[PDB]
């Protein structure tokens, strides 16, 4: 299945932060209505933030995560979840090699905010 | 039920991180096997993070989140979510006041690291 | 938090089923819209299926979960997951009781369906 | 990313459940630690229960969940979700054809039980 895409509702602004865990700079790309809306770029193996920030899911409401290290496209993981019938999180592990742990980076949504 | 109680495999290093989206000022609380580990601080209504910091499970694996207000505690929901099998995010969202978004503070905790 | 609680999409078809894990009989009451359009009654220490049916979320959407055994409210946790952004699972945890296993009753509520 | 593969704890009953909605008969294949230990058989567009059975995760814990269509693997997506700490759910979907729903067959797996 397509991993890393999510439906939010129109015109609402949004979290996204991704977090590094790999010997790899990660890029991470995110896709606002198939238009590159913010790229996070950084090499940790702690678990450094290496990007986050409020954007607006616009009229069509489609966010893409992608995540490719020096050109290559790793393999996505995803969900979202609902708590309380109201905080939506959506989450992003992605694997650039073989070991599986998906943690290369990690991207977590949410929203609503304010 | 209580929530923000998560039991991590032994000894495992873990990443915390809270955002904010409150007026007021939140006060995220972490205790890893019954003692404090780390508090955040700080105020956001845009999502910024107010904590970011890697832990350890110790021998216990015990970790609870608590939130408060200039002392008072907020109300907690939260779940934990594995993909791939390996990736382990646990979430809690925390309602101090009356509208239910339980985005006040909000907590990430990411294993495996590295 | 409010648990048990879930907004669907308006005039959908959704599935609800139940299991028991306990001594004592368990009552499951599906609201639809603030009224009761299911009751599933079973005792099983072996997750037996007490009730599974289709149901539509009417006009306004909202699907509530009680749980009681003999008259008394079991505590509820639940979460929402959304799989390939389009496979809803809604899921209901009860605990009757004191030994906190949230299995007493287990109901899954599921969309979209066909 | 491989999909429908979940570690359990060891030597623990747990249940398995799937549910049809589609016009193709499904296939639902349980293998605990890497051997056979139910296949589900079944026909629906109306989330029937087309299998639910209580099985022992073994000494290894590794429970595989397999969907098929006239001997053609369906492509899966899944999760894990642990609520209340203690409430374990592991959830598969699957797609038999174009229209991504993922819910031809759904796989829904609770433990503990009892
Ligand atoms: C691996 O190196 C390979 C090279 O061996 C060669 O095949 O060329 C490819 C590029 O095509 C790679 O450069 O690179 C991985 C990252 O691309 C790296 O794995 C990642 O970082 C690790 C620290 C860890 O976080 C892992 O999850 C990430 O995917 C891998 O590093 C090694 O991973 C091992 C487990 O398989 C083990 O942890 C080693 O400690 C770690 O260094 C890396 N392997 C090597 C040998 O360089
Ligand atoms: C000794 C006993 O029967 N305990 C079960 C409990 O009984 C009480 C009874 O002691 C008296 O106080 O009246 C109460 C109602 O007013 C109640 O009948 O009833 C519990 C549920 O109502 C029951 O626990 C449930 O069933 C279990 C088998 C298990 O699935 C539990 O998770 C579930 O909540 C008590 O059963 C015992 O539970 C303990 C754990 O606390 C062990 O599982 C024992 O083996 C059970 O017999
Ligand atoms: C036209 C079509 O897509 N028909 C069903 C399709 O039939 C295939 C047949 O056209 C082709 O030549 O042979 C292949 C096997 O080699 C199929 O037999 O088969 C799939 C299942 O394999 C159906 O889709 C399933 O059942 C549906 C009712 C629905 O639950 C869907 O999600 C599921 O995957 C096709 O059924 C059609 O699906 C469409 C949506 O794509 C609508 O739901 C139609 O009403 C339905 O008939
Ligand atoms: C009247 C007042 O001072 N209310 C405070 C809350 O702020 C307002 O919340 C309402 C919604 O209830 C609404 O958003 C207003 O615009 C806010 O001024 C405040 O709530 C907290 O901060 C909000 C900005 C919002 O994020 C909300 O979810 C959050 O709980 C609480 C915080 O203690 O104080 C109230 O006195
Ligand atoms: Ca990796
Ligand atoms: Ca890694
Ligand atoms: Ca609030
Ligand atoms: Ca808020
Ligand atoms: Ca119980
Ligand atoms: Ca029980
Ligand atoms: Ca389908
Ligand atoms: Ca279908």
């Amino acid at each position: 299945a397509t991993q890393g895409v999510f439906t939010l509702p129109a015109n609402t602004r949004f979290g996204v932060t991704a977090f590094a865990n790999s010997s790899a700079t990660q890029t991470v790309k995110v896709l606002v209505n198939n238009e590159t809306a913010a790229t996070f770029t950084g090499q940790s193996t702690n678990n450094a933030v290496i990007g986050s920030q409020v954007l607006n899911s616009g009229g069509g409401g489609k966010v893409q995560i992608q995540v490719s290290v020096n050109g290559r496209s790793s393999d996505l993981v995803s969900a979202q979840v609902i708590l309380a019938n109201e905080l939506n999180v959506a989450l992003v592990g992605s694997e650039d090699s073989t070991d599986n742990d998906y943690n290369d980076a990690v991207v977590v949504i949410n929203w609503p905010l304010g």
